[PDB]
């Protein structure tokens, strides 16, 4: 449980059903898109236009 | 461009891709399980065995 309180499972490869509430938190509207950061053991998702910490 | 440098496009409803490196990140072999944290306009995902911030 967390923010989003959801987890998910991968496929088979490692796609996975992120929440609108991710689509809603960056500018998702079907497609858009999501770049991830790794951090440690950890993954960083955030949309490409809005250019933060890379 | 970041620490994974890959960027995804989501399907329709949210679903998109995450690569082995967050399989590898974390602790994902085939579906295992990955839970998300949203932070201001980003997410943050994490297996759900290893308990970090919640």
């Amino acid at each position: 449980m967390k923010s989003i309180g959801v987890v998910r499972k991968v496929d088979e490869l490692g796609r996975i059903v992120m929440p609108i509430e991710l689509r809603r938190a960056l500018d998702i509207a079907i497609k858009d898109s999501i770049e991830f950061f790794v951090d440690g053991d950890k993954i960083i998702l955030k949309k490409y236009k809005p250019h933060g910490v890379c």
